[PDB]
């Protein structure tokens, strides 16, 4: 049994709290995270995700970077016996779910914005969100001679030789690189900060002039200048059957609205391919894994139009698979796809909401293990209970444990949101307890992750850029690997 069980173990990760670097850069209670660390350590927890946030580090001008209060941070987590995964976190906090503490992007960036708004994911309706700088704006060089990817880059350089030391001692697991909202490759489509409510079909968020310049000259190569962004979309809280463009037979299925929707979630895929490229170069012989993060928008899922995914730029169809091409833009850098929905059931979400997060995370987790890259996941909402975390360990092994030797399918790693006062309560830290160890397949804590085929060597070089239409080639549907109805492995068990 235990060998074999060892080959089955998933590690286990908890998301610090929000702000523990607050934004004036001051690691401000390290006392108190001490302990609660070294609870997590006793508890077996492989190690911790913290966000490395540019609005921070970065906030006194180009090039100012000071890590000298997460170089205490890493450092205490390093002496309380955790691993860490390292978020390169280009956005703001505050206006998504959850958010307690108000990080925006470097004042001086927003300084920039008060002369050309256009560096902001912009809606139809002509409302700037100042959480993140557009794709539009990757290779545009107007930060001080800089575009946002160099941005992106310089600050990556700047990490990992400033903490070398902890990159050397093999401290960080993973880069967790930052790709738009909430550190998700995605667009801004149901923004709190603009009224979004669950479950909404959310907002296309192309409307900038670098996105819309760019959408009108590729609309004029195709031979259609005429072609304009939608106009028949709705706003964030509709329903799609109200929308001509989610309509049957509406305005997404037609020769317009195929290719509006394909150049859209194509530029994501680019944005991310460009960055990690970038990631790769900052990261080349490091012994660190890459990743990025893909949101789980569930809601719509189950209708033909799924129209939630659309807007967020996710061009899932039930004919077309959305996921696997960026699984498949991901296979080149050798990075992990964390999808950061994991632990939904389909009956916990309203009718109404035509909610499929049991299939996306199928969908989502069989495209990755399809195109042979390691694939993540994050709950998305707090849960303590053991509905919650059987569900997650369901996912983590989806064809349960293999007696004999590894699973043929399992995830690379699973973070936990978040640390907090309240998972640290007796039944709910129990229950925790219990979660590990059935993550970790009924054996103790391993802190050598060689012995469970997770051992770290040196980032290799990104192999040869992967063509648009290769990519897009994974858009052909597939049949899920399947899963059992419940895990062989639960908590109460
Ligand atoms: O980008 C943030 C977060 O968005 C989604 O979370 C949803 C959640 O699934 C819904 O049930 C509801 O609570 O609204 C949340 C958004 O405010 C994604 O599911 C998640 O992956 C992503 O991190
Ligand atoms: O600290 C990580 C990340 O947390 C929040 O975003 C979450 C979201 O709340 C979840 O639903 C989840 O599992 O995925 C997101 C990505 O981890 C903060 O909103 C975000 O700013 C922060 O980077």
């Amino acid at each position: 049994s235990d060998s074999n069980m060892l080959l089955n173990y998933v590690p286990v990760y908890v998301m610090l709290p929000l702000g523990v670097v607050n934004v004036d850069n001051v690691f401000e209670d390290p006392d108190g995270l001490k302990e609660q660390l070294l609870q997590l350590r006793a508890a077996g927890v492989d190690g911790v995700m913290v966000d490395v946030w540019w609005g921070i580090i970065e906030l006194k001008g180009p090039k100012q970077y000071d890590w000298r209060a997460y170089r205490s941070l890493l450092q205490l987590v390093q002496e309380c016996g955790l691993t860490l995964q390292a978020i390169m976190s280009f956005h703001q906090c505050g206006g998504n779910v959850g958010d307690i503490v108000n990080i925006p992007i470097p004042q001086w960036v927003l300084d920039i914005g008060e002369s050309n708004h256009d560096i902001f994911y912009t809606n139809r309706s002509g409302t700037r969100n100042k959480e993140y700088l557009t794709v539009g704006v990757d290779n545009e060089p107007i930060f001080h001679g800089r575009t946002a990817i160099e941005i992106y880059s310089d600050y990556m350089k700047s990490f990992r030789e400033n903490m070398s030391d902890f990159l050397e001692s093999g401290l960080i697991i993973d880069i967790e690189v930052g790709l738009g909202p909430a550190g998700e490759l995605r667009y801004p489509s149901y923004p709190q900060s603009q009224g979004w409510e669950f479950p909404g079909i959310g907002e296309f968020q192309c409307y900038d002039k670098y996105l819309k310049a760019d959408f009108k000259a590729a609309v004029a190569r195709a031979g259609h200048p005429e072609w304009e962004l939608p106009d028949d979309a709705g706003k964030y809280n509709d329903v799609p059957e109200s929308t001509g463009f989610f309509k049957s037979n509406g305005t997404y299925v037609t020769e317009k609205g195929k290719f509006f929707l394909t150049w859209y979630s194509n530029k994501l895929l680019n944005h991310g391919d460009q960055i990690l490229d970038e990631a790769n170069k900052a990261f080349l012989g490091c012994k660190v894994k890459l990743a990025i993060k893909v949101s789980g928008i569930h809601w719509w899922y189950k209708v033909e139009n799924h129209a939630a995914e659309l807007t967020a730029g996710y061009y899932n169809l039930n004919d077309r698979d959305g996921y696997r091409p960026i699984a498949r833009m991901l296979s080149r850098h050798h990075a992990i796809l964390n999808f950061v929905c994991l632990e939904m059931r389909d009956s916990e979400q309203p009718s109404d909401a035509k909610s499929g997060p049991q299939e996306l995370v199928q969908q989502v987790l069989s495209g990755g293990w399809r195109e042979d890259i390691r694939v993540a996941g994050e709950n998305a909402l707090p849960r303590y209970d053991a509905t919650a975390y059987n569900q997650i360990i369901l996912n983590a092994r989806p064809q349960g444990v293999n007696n004999n030797g590894p699973p043929k399918l399992s995830m690379f790693g699973v973070t936990y949101l978040r640390l907090s006062d309240d998972l640290l309560q007796k039944s709910n830290f129990n229950i925790f307890k219990k979660f590990v160890l059935k993550m970790h397949a009924d054996q103790d804590y391993c802190a050598n992750p060689q012995k469970y085929n997770h051992a770290i060597t040196p980032l290799k070089p990104s192999a040869p850029k992967i063509p648009i239409e290769v990519l897009l080639e994974a858009t052909k549907p597939t049949l899920p690997f399947p899963w059992l109805p419940e895990t062989d492995m639960k908590v109460d068990g």
